[PDB]
């Protein structure tokens, strides 16, 4: 087995319908990697589509400091294995949970740094004519601080996109409406709600009234003291008109975030 041969398994760091992820050290180089191991999807299935979106995302993107680096992918014993960068900080989602417990927080300065850094990653993805389509805390990973976009299984072309809808909680209305003429702006919407989660918002709605209230352009209630100017920024990032939301490039060059 290549997996056993090339790597020694240290720790299971994730599990779910995606299978399992393991912290592994690669024998040859002594470095740490996160390796996803899953059953090879049934041919013709959503799972196979998602897996192909991921393979061909790596084929296009190469390497960037706000994107989780992809190293290799193979199949064996009817399983597939994906070897990625190990981000020693876990996901933003884990860090938010930890904050909700110890009890610490992301204040304004930290939130702005998160917006900029993930924004840089988006900027790069979009310039390669791709969109991520599943931005959320559990898909943002931390190295220690560097924030990096991972989990590329929903990535698709700005056109023609094969749209597998992301998490309903972070999903823009126009995507739900089968309008895919400005998909980059859906990544922007999701990022803003991602930053709102980091700022300590209650769990985001999956549907019903408050869900629609957000797509009407209204920020979920936050628990802390944010500037009117940072607020306005997040507000326009979920503007019902995706053309009014800033592009990634407009985002990374904004006075509020700069530095
Ligand atoms: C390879 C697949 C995707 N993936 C990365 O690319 C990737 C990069 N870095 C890391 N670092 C990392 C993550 C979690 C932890 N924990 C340590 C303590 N635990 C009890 C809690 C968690 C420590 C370090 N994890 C990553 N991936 C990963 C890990 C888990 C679950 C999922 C799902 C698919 O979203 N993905
Ligand atoms: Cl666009």
């Amino acid at each position: 087995s290549r997996y056993t041969t090339e790597f020694h398994e240290l720790e299971k760091i994730g599990s779910g319908e995606f299978g399992s992820v393991f912290k592994c050290v690669k024998r040859l180089d002594g470095c740490i990697y996160a390796i996803k191991r899953s059953k090879k999807p049934l041919a013709g299935s959503v799972d196979e589509q998602n897996a192909l979106r991921e393979v061909y995302a790596h084929a296009v993107l190469g390497q960037h400091s706000h994107v989780v680096r992809y190293f290799s992918a193979w199949a064996e014993d009817d399983h597939m294995l994906i070897q990625n960068e190990y981000c020693n900080g876990g996901s933003l989602a884990d860090a938010i949970s930890e904050n909700y417990r110890i009890m610490s927080y992301f204040k304004e300065a930290e939130l702005k740094d998160l917006l900029l850094q993930v924004g840089r990653g988006l900027r790069y993805i979009h310039s390669m004519s791709l969109v991520h389509m599943d931005i959320k805390p559990s898909n943002i990973f931390i190295s220690r601080v560097m924030f990096k976009i991972g989990d590329l299984g929903h990535v698709t072309r700005i056109s023609s996109p094969q749209v597998e809808e992301g998490d309903s909680r972070f999903l823009a209305n126009e995507v739900l409406q089968e309008n895919y003429t400005h998909l980059p702006k859906a990544d922007i919407f999701a990022l803003a709600l991602t930053v709102v989660c980091a700022a300590g918002a209650e769990p985001l709605p999956r549907n019903g009234d408050q869900w629609h209230e957000i797509r009407q352009g209204r920020l979920p209630r936050i628990p802390q003291v944010l500037s009117q100017e940072f607020t306005e920024l997040l507000k326009v990032m979920i503007h019902p008109d995706p053309e009014r939301r800033p592009s990634a490039m407009a985002l990374v060059k904004h006075s509020v975030l700069l530095s």
